[PDB]
């Protein structure tokens, strides 16, 4: 209703982050998400459990297509709790 | 004894990674730690709990403290077992 068409396929929605997660650490953990990350909105996650879901609005569907194997490879491979990262000694 | 001196702070060790984790599902979750990943290395972790360890070898120290920033972050807050990843529709 007068607004330009948005595209198709540019925004991610990420839900069920942390209940108290900052805007500031959110984007820390996303930079890898790459330059093509324009805007994010952080609001309280709709339903019964605590949590922020983050709009993630990308300049481009490459961007965001991108994006959004990125984050989805990430959480079905490598968020075991045990995961431990350090320098090879 | 005889060796060229590795550099310091240019590998990393994941410890902890899901014991049957292929080499190619590793790297395709690893790519955006960026084109400074050069080698990696998947052995069974160490210790009485299933799991891999990947040594990840980075073309410099730069990429390298990069890399293992960029995973810290990402599990310290994106890996929430209810986090769910979707177009905004």
């Amino acid at each position: 209703s007068g607004l330009v068409p948005r595209g198709s396929h540019m925004e991610l929605s990420v839900d069920g982050l942390p209940p108290n997660l900052t805007r500031s650490a959110l984007l820390l953990a996303l930079q890898p998400l790459g330059p093509g990350l324009q805007e994010a909105r952080l609001l309280p996650s709709p339903g019964p459990a605590p949590g922020q879901i983050a709009l993630l609005k990308f300049s481009s569907h490459r961007a965001a297509a991108m994006a959004k194997k990125a984050l989805v490879e990430g959480q079905s491979h490598l968020c075991g709790e045990q995961v431990a990262v350090e320098w090879l000694k």
